[PDB]
């Protein structure tokens, strides 16, 4: 029923680039589902206690959030796109696993991943 410490969000010695397809990553991706009236729920790492969801971090062992993306690509984290994508595929496949179909959670996910894989159709070449 606790929370671990949160997914880090800096780590000096990990590489990292800046590339035109993070920058729209952020600009664009990221900025529009935080945005989106689905959102909230996935603004800031699971928070098992004020939830009361205690199995949470026994069966979700690689947690994401957006409020963790969000500040990596600030933060410059990322060595490429796929990393930050991969991220965005942890957060939602974590909430296909959790909870049941048609539960809210997962209506809300499934929007947002819907308009995810929308706004990834458009990104650029790297250039
Ligand atoms: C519709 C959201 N309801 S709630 O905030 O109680 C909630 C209810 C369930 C969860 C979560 C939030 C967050 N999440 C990522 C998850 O997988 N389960
Ligand atoms: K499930």
């Amino acid at each position: 029923s606790m929370n671990p410490p949160p997914p880090e969000t800096s780590n000096p010695n990990k590489p990292k680039r800046e590339t035109n397809q993070l920058q729209y990553l952020l600009r664009v991706v990221l900025k529009t589902l935080w945005k989106h009236q689905f959102a909230w729920p996935f603004q800031q790492p699971v928070d098992a206690v004020k939830l009361n969801l205690p199995d949470y971090y026994k069966i979700i062992k690689t947690p994401m959030d957006m409020g963790t993306i969000k500040k990596r690509l600030e933060n410059n984290y990322y060595w490429n796109a796929q990393e930050c994508i991969q991220d965005f595929n942890t957060m939602f496949t974590n909430c296909y696993i959790y909870n049941k179909p048609g539960d809210d959670i997962v209506l809300m996910a499934e929007a947002l991943e819907k308009l995810f894989l929308q706004k990834i159709n458009e990104l650029p070449t790297e250039e």
